[PDB]
């Protein structure tokens, strides 16, 4: 081991990755095929567990002040899991038949507030860093995801024309 600042990006940088899948998905979503639908699920499944475990190393790694988020956070996330995965699996069945464009215009806004939710995490907990280090004794970008996150919205509402 070298330094504290290994776990910090690790958590910092899923919190983003899940976040581009999420809105990749999103945009090929209507087009996404029967066979890219099976691991479609598994992967934003990763994501949300991963969260559980990124979050568990990030109590250390930050002061403690933002816990209680953070708690609520945990058991939370399970549940949007299972909630998740629920209504995916529905439209894997809900697609052969006709009802397709249906199941995906909610399915989308169910990912839309975890990718926001899993990169808010580290965003609240953020504020406590600074809190720490703007005071005394002191130790991919926001914005990118910002503007990302408003297109997903979008494409949402209803596609391009």
């Amino acid at each position: 081991m070298a330094n504290l600042d290994r776990s910090n990006d690790k958590v910092y940088e899923n919190v983003t990755g899940l976040v581009k899948a999420v809105i990749e998905m999103s945009s090929k979503i209507q087009p996404a095929p029967p066979e890219e639908y099976v691991p479609m699920v598994k992967e934003v499944g990763l994501a949300l567990r991963t969260l559980l475990a990124t979050v568990d190393e990030s109590l250390p790694v930050l002061p403690a002040s933002t816990h209680r988020e953070i708690e609520m956070a945990q058991k939370l996330l399970n549940s949007d899991l299972a909630e998740l995965i629920n209504k995916m699996k529905l439209a894997q069945q809900y697609v052969m038949t006709s009802l397709q464009q249906e199941y995906k215009k909610q399915m989308l806004t169910a990912a839309h507030a975890l990718a926001v939710d899993a990169k808010n995490l580290l965003d609240v907990i953020d504020q406590a860093r600074l809190k720490m280090i703007s005071q005394s004794r002191p130790h991919s970008n926001l914005s990118e995801l910002d503007r990302l996150l408003l297109e997903l919205n979008a494409v949402q509402h209803n596609p391009p024309s």
